[PDB]
């Protein structure tokens, strides 16, 4: 078959119920995640191949980067709460992996300030129980699939994308195979 378990995707032994339709996990410390955002735009290209209604969810993980890694999961909850993911994703990636200017929680906050989030707005959100609950959701979702590596994408809590089983001589062909695979899995 053209799409095969073990090839473009794998099937979770214990599938998780009530999971978001398309769920990505990343870390701002994760080198392939940097590529998936800045060079490949995986999330955008997947979204372009799915129906207009479908929901895509993207969550940060704690297991890379120690204390700053957990700060970043909380900051990502702030981003989701305020709806400013698109404004902060690139400068967070570059601050962690390119310019080495993100070394503390205050440095993370600077990125939001420079992106135009008001200081009181960020601090209030950072300390809010709405954001605490979003942190819990990010952790629960990774726990549900015993997540030990990123980037990762899961479809309907049942299938895990396997990019290592796709072709990578051509970056654009790779992205469309990935997106087309997500489409095939969503229609399963
Ligand atoms: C064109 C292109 C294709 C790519 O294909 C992939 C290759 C590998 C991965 C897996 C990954 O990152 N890991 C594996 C399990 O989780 C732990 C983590 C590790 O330990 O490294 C993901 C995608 C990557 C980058 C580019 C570019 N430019």
């Amino acid at each position: 078959a053209q799409y095969e378990d073990g090839k473009q995707y794998t099937t979770l032994e214990k599938p998780v119920a009530g999971a978001p339709q398309v769920l990505e996990f990343f870390s701002f410390f994760c080198p392939h995640c940097y590529q998936f955002e800045e060079v490949l735009h995986i999330s955008d290209n997947v979204k372009k191949k799915l129906p207009e209604g479908v929901k895509m969810t993207k969550y940060h993980v704690n297991f890379m980067g120690g204390d700053l890694g957990k700060d970043l999961t909380q900051a990502w909850a702030v981003a989701m709460a305020l709806g400013v993911e698109d404004k902060v994703t690139v400068p967070l990636f570059e601050g962690v992996q390119k310019t080495q200017t993100i070394r503390s929680a205050s440095d993370i906050r600077d990125v939001f300030i420079n992106a135009g989030i008001k200081g009181e707005e960020y601090d209030a959100a950072w300390n809010s129980f709405v954001v605490k609950s979003l942190v819990a959701q990010q952790e629960k979702a990774a726990a549900d699939v015993q997540l030990r590596g990123v980037p990762a994408m899961f479809v309907n809590g049942k299938y895990q994308l396997n990019p290592q089983g796709m072709d990578t001589s051509n970056m654009d062909v790779f992205v469309q195979q990935y997106a087309d695979t997500v489409k095939y899995l969503s229609e399963k």
